[PDB]
C-alpha cells in the first residue's frame, strides 16, 4: 500500500542455479529494484544464493575471487537500486578457510555488518566451510536493532538470545531450508520471536536446486509470534510493513553454567 | 484402552481451593487412584495445588510445619495408591527462606527427586519465595530419563536445555497459568519439544481459584512439537500412552559465554 510504521521490509524467495552468479545476482538486483519501487527500505535475499545453495561445489570451484566480484556486484545493487540488502556469500578467505557468511549494507552502498555462521548443517557444510566464532552483531538501522543470523543457527535458541541480549529487535535470516521442514518456520521460528519479544525474517529459496526441493516459506514472524507475512512454494517478493519479561528475568548466570 | 509402549502417564487438572489443603490434597487422591485405575504408572498435579496458587498468602499464613503435613500426605497418597507421583509445594524451611518445589515420589513412595523453581513470575512470587539455585535433576524412571521444571522455567529454553544437556527425555512440569496466556502451550512448548527433541507434560490449574481464572489445557507435547493429548478449560484427567542433531551440534562453549 500507501506507507500506513515507519519500516516496510522485503524478502526475495526464489531458485537459484548452481554455479552461476550472474543468473542469480541478477535475481537480486530485480527483487532489489522491485522492492524498492514497492517502497521498501531494506530487501533480505537467501542463504548462499549467488552461488546456489551446493556447499561441495563452492569449496571445488568457487574462489576467493569469484566470491569477491560477486561481494562487489551485491554492494552495487544495494546501492544503485537504493536499498539496504542482505546477501549470504562465502567469506573472503581462501576454500579451505571460509565459512557461510551473511552481510547487511546499506542504501548507500556501505557494509555495515558482517556476520559468520556459528552452526553448520551437516557434513557437506562442516566439510566445506569454518564455523564461525563470534556473537551476532546488533546495529541501529532504520529506527531498531537489527542483527543478522543464517538458517541453521536460528533453530538454536541460545543464538537469538545471543542477539537480543545485545539489543536486538529485527533479526534477519538468509536461508536455505528443503525436505519440507515444516517445523522450522511452523514452530521454532514462532517461539524464538516469543520467547525474546523480538520479530524474525526468514528467507528462503523455493523449487528445485542443487539436487533438493526448498521449501518457500518466507515469513516474518512478530513478537506475539504471528506472521506478518507468508509467501508459499513459489517464486516471490514478500513486503511487510512492521509497526513477561524473559531477556530480564532469565537467570544467565546460571544458564550459562548449565549448558 | 488396554495397554497397547511401555509408559503411560496421567496429568490432573483441577481447580484448587485456597488455603485449604485437606480439600486439595483428596483432590490428588481421587486423581491418583483414577490414574492408577486406568494403568497409569505416574501422575503429575499442577503448581502448589496443595495450598492453592495464592503466594503472599503462603508466606503470610502456610507454616512450614503445615508444608511437611503436606508433603506427608502426598507421600502417603503415592505409596497407598501405588503410583509414581508428582507435586508441587513451598520448600522446607521457614517462609522467608523457602522456594516453590516440585518433587517425584515413586509408586512405593519413596522420593527420588526435589527441585527448586529457578525462574520465579511476577513480584508476588519473588516476594513471597526464594529462587532455586541448582539445575533440573535427570533419573532414571519407568525406561526414560525424566525430569522436573515448574511452570515459568519452562518458558526460557535455557531451563528445559539445561535438563535435556543431563540427559532427559520426559519433562515433566506443574503448572499455573492464567489469563488466557495461549502462547506457553500454543508456541514456546511445542518448541521446547522440537528443539531439544524430548516430550514435555504440563498440567495446569483450571477455573476460579485465587483471584484468577486458570487456563486449563493441560497436554503432553512429543518430540514433534504434536499435542499427545490435551485437556480443555474444565477439570480433568488425561491420560496418554508414550511411545537434526540439535543437542550435539549447538556449540555450548560459545552460547555459555554468550547469554
Amino acid at each position: 500500500g500507501l506507507v500506513p510504521s515507519h519500516m516496510r521490509i522485503a524478502l526475495m524467495q526464489h531458485t537459484a542455479r548452481p554455479l552461476d552468479p550472474q543468473h542469480n545476482l541478477d535475481l537480486i538486483d530485480d527483487a532489489a529494484a522491485r522492492a524498492s519501487e514497492q517502497g521498501a527500505q531494506l530487501l533480505l535475499t537467501p542463504e548462499l544464493f549467488g552461488f546456489g545453495y551446493v556447499p561441495s561445489q563452492i569449496c571445488a570451484q568457487v574462489s576467493a575471487e569469484q566470491v569477491d566480484a560477486a561481494r562487489s556486484r551485491l554492494r552495487g545493487i544495494a546501492r544503485d537500486r537504493g536499498i539496504a540488502l542482505v546477501w549470504s556469500l562465502p567469506g573472503p578467505e581462501g576454500p579451505e578457510q571460509r565459512g557461510i557468511t551473511a552481510e547487511l549494507a546499506d542504501e548507500h552502498g556501505e557494509v555495515l555488518a558482517s556476520y559468520q555462521k556459528v552452526q553448520l548443517y551437516g557434513p557437506e557444510e562442516k566439510a566445506a566451510f569454518v564455523p564461525g566464532e563470534q556473537p551476532p552483531p546488533v546495529l541501529s538501522w532504520g529506527g531498531r536493532q537489527l542483527s543478522l543470523l543464517v538458517s541453521y543457527d536460528v533453530e538454536f535458541p541460545e543464538m537469538v538470545r545471543a542477539a537480543a541480549a545485545r539489543g536486538a529487535q529485527l533479526v534477519l535470516v538468509p536461508t536455505a531450508l528443503a525436505g519440507d521442514e515444516t517445523s522450522v518456520p511452523g514452530i521454532l521460528l514462532p517461539a524464538r520471536a516469543v520467547e525474546n519479544g523480538i520479530t524474525l525474517a526468514y528467507a528462503n529459496h523455493c523449487g528445485p536446486e542443487g539436487g533438493l526441493v526448498f521449501d518457500g516459506g518466507s515469513v516474518v514472524v512478530g513478537p506475539a509470534g504471528q506472521p506478518l507475512g507468508e509467501l508459499g512454494v513459489e517464486p516471490g517478493l514478500l513486503v511487510v510493513d512492521l509497526p513477561a519479561d524473559y531477556l530480564q528475568d532469565r537467570r544467565a548466570e546460571l544458564h550459562r553454567n548449565w549448558l
